[PDB]
């Protein structure tokens, strides 16, 4: 029968994606309330509470908002990452959660390209830039983005190196170290688990050749930022560009001009890729309902 | 056989690539003489009096300093356009005029994907953006930094169309019109000339599909101001971004989220352009003292 489904969205989708979500879920028979643009957690736990499935951004979802979905059976994170979600306390509540693999592969594809281009060529002002031809790229986590970002820099002549802690793939690396030693620029595309935080600290980044720089369209929280502060100062070579901006002051103040961060996650904000997500969101919320569907579920539990 | 090279430069070539200059002429034999961030005209008039013969970028060469240079010889651009410099006061002069084609081709091109990709993403601001992939690209001229415009935009994924007068390429349309009827983006990469002079005005920038950007790597002499002025005014969802920053203060009190210039032009601001365009400079200044070759010489005169 009918399904309330509670679609949280601190960062809204495109008006275009939310006319997608609610004409599949309606269609099907459900009922879709929009939680956009919240300001307090008060907010979400009140409208929680009646919801039998919930489609979520990049939003916080922790024990308190679970335990206060006392009927949801499912949370589908439109896009990749679910760091932002309290896998255990779903565990413990027998929910399924499950994400959109790839979905937003090209949105954060073409913006670390273009962020590339941006941090060798001074955040187009003046002064003497760089090219990425013939400059050595290194891939440091690989999937969807990764070999989206490995075919662009092909077409922009740059020689690639990949690394990958699960994943095996041409022209890798065996251990994180030998990406850094041997790759003049490196792309960030780690998701943010146990292993990975705090990863990309000072030892691994000091390793970079003259001129090295980082772009990170990964999670803020993969990088040590006292470590990268403190290879920064040492090297004044060095350029940091992100789109998830770190939670550090130091980085704007004192590295102007081989520092950039975008004043929020742009990575996936283009209307294609909110389109992509948001109605594979809606289509696999259904395709549960209907068919008990868990294909992606990307957590386990018993009974 | 000793002759007197002077490099014109208010905007200076990368430190290597003045060091390749020196290397190159003075092995041969040549006297090197740098008129470096110079501010005056008569800064130019004076020092190039007893000159053989003249490297220059984008400055201004015009009938007072050729009739100051009484036995300047040849005059190398170190780059691709030559708009900057008198023809026919040269070839009144009986001076040879040559380019470097294709030297600067990386710089420029790697600048013009970059500029589409921050264009089509708010500047990398907040807000929804757009993504390249599965756009069409319009091409505006076809020569070394267009092919490799291309060469980018196919692993990014674009379609291709292409214009050009002169050449014969594939997926080309026969009218310019043609090219802004059926290209979302359109990358211009024509030379300035009395035919491109003011040619992309309101009557081809009309044209464009919804959601159209201009990007311009080229010549701000090829747009006419008021005509996209006009349009902008007209159709808000126009993005035009540019490496050569408008005359008019328009654009920029006016069009802020839709508009970006650089504050100069540095599509070939970087070391590796540098390196190319000047030592290429020095190459055939050497040989036209050696052999007499007039191989890229692009005026003609009689005697």
């Amino acid at each position: 029968a009918s399904m309330k489904i509670v679609v949280i969205t601190e960062k809204p989708f495109a008006e275009n994606a939310v006319k997608g979500i609610r004409e599949i879920l309606e269609k099907a028979g459900h009922e879709v309330v929009m939680i956009e643009k919240y300001k307090k957690k008060e907010d979400v736990i009140e409208r929680i509470k009646d919801a039998d499935g919930v489609i979520v951004r990049s939003d916080k979802i922790d024990e308190e908002i679970i335990k206060a979905g006392e009927k949801v059976k499912i949370i589908v994170r439109a896009g990749a990452g679910y760091d932002n979600i309290d896998i255990e306390a779903c565990n413990q509540g027998k929910i399924v959660v499950m994400n959109t693999p790839g979905q937003n592969r090209n949105g954060v594809a073409e913006l670390c390209i273009g962020m590339m281009i941006f941090g060798f060529r001074k955040g187009f002002k003046e002064g003497k830039g760089r090219e990425l031809k013939d400059k050595t790229l290194g891939i440091c986590g690989c999937g969807y983005v990764g070999k989206r970002v490995k075919e662009i820099a092909e077409g922009i002549g740059m020689k690639i190196k990949v690394y990958d802690p699960f994943i095996t793939t041409e022209n890798q690396v065996k251990k994180i170290e030998e990406l850094f030693e041997e790759c003049q620029v490196i792309s960030l595309h780690l998701p943010l688990t146990k292993e990975t935080k705090g990863k990309i600290g000072y030892e691994l980044i000091k390793k970079l050749p003259y001129g090295g720089m980082i772009c990170n369209t990964a999670r803020k929280e993969i990088i040590d930022e006292e470590g990268l502060i403190r290879i920064m100062r040492e090297r004044e070579d060095l350029i940091y560009i992100t789109d998830v901006a770190p939670t550090s002051k130091v980085f704007n103040n004192e590295f102007k001009g081989r520092f950039f961060a975008t004043p929020i996650k742009i990575g996936a904000e283009t209307e294609e890729s909110n389109i992509n997500a948001g109605m594979a969101a809606a289509s696999q919320i259904c395709d549960f309902f209907t068919n008990g569907t868990v294909k992606f579920q990307v957590n386990k539990f018993l009974e």
